[PDB]
């Protein structure tokens, strides 16, 4: 089966549900869900990882990023160090979280 | 399928649309219901219906109309503001604009 | 469609067609009705026909050729002027044309 | 009916039969003819321009363009300045045209 | 297609597939037969098939994933090295990885 | 129909297959017949068919691999040389390669 995880987001992007988890580019997981935080308002997405992907540490990073230029979006699970560091087990929480860029930004970054 | 209105009033929507996607965060909450040059500022009017569930959303929010990857569909994103709530009817004031390919390239170019 | 006619000559009318949306701030008000060079001066002059509901408009209002999106058709963009007003068969005076790739090219290079 | 003209040009890029020769973006003519001249190699393109445009001046220029950034390509013809001026007409030949450009060379230019 | 097996780890395959082409200097020869990660480094592990006429390569040969045109699909370029002959079964040690976009745009931009 | 052979040998063909065009000044002349690794130096070998009626090529002419418009496709740019002429089974020596997009990137970057 899977076990899941959950990561809060500042901005999803183009992110849905069944979108693919990877590591390295490998794909090891799925989007089971999205949906805003009440109180927060922020995108809490809920992951299901195979179960054979034990060893991933807490301090793991999840990068919302995009695949070739005009692709679609996916979660590249950036595998964390191994300082007590504790294993991600099935209802825990990825904190460390880098969000969607936009483009309106980026050009506003490159212009400004 | 509950909804409250609210407006918002841009200089240029660029390729908004009917049933256009507001979103928060990236997440869908609601949708452009209506758009509609005002009579006396001939300055674009957008009425949007959002999610009676998402009533917290504080009258300092901003609307930002973005694009969806690089050649997608256009939406608008709601910007949260910081902590008066926006009721049915009532008006976000700060907007901003799409962007226009020709002034951008005014931009970078001169 | 109740509309009124209007004329505006460029310089070059780019990608611009028959039946190119004619918008204000994004809002569809008009269409191009006609494209057709000048037989004295070799300019395309566009034919435009308005919606007869937006006559507030003055003649001190611009039109700017350019594109939805990056890849998308091409349209002209109705500037209001701030404030004689327009009417049918009048024609607009200041116009500004559509940009051309290799000139701007030819710019970012050189 | 149409007039002939013919453009010699270095390089012609995507240009085929049957494309479109435009003034001001408002399509005049038609690409009739595309060959290379036997003894400089070079591709001479016979256009057909109809007859309703007389007073196209012998100065006038073609430029071989694309519509947007990926469409295809045609060519813009620059009116002419009307110093003795003289029109042209079936069979005459414009003397000042423009290549297409190559992408290599842009990136070419670009980087180095 | 007589082919002999090759091991290669990268940091990221990107859009790496079953069945990419293995192509030394654009011509292909040879396929990845499989894609997975080391169970103890959790890095991907690439499987490779070269046709078996291709011999001569040595260990000393590199491997990049890179991109057909703009858009295209990725594939894996095997530079020859100068002059150990690898055989069926040895591992590429010197390989490059794919190319992400976010950290071109984060290098471009800062 | 009537064709003589030319060889070149490049460090990257690219996008290069069978039957991709062979042009002068975008005139199509000839096509590409086969491409095969050399087999003691791994580089591609092209060998190309020029249609007989084009005889009068020098052997100083140079050969670029490009690729038509933005996204299409790959094609051998025939650069004539100034003025040995070239005959069947000859070898132009002069060749340009394909260029690679993660290095364009890694020029442009670093
Ligand atoms: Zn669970
Ligand atoms: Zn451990
Ligand atoms: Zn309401
Ligand atoms: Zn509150
Ligand atoms: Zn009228
Ligand atoms: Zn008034
Ligand atoms: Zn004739
Ligand atoms: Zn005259
Ligand atoms: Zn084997
Ligand atoms: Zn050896
Ligand atoms: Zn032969
Ligand atoms: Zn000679």
């Amino acid at each position: 089966p899977t076990y899941t995880l959950y990561a809060t987001f500042d901005n999803i992007g183009g992110l849905k549900a069944r979108s693919p988890v990877s590591i390295g580019g490998v794909v090891v997981g799925r989007v089971a869900d999205i949906t805003l935080d009440p109180k927060t308002y922020l995108p809490r997405v809920t992951l299901e990882i195979e179960q054979r992907y034990n060893h991933i540490p807490d301090t793991s990073s999840l990068s919302i990023r995009t695949s070739g230029l005009l692709g679609e979006q996916y979660l590249a699970l950036n595998v964390g160090f191994e300082l007590g560091t504790a294993i991600l087990k099935d209802g825990d929480t990825i904190q460390d979280t880098k969000s969607a860029m936009v483009l309106e930004d980026l050009i506003g970054q490159f212009l400004y």
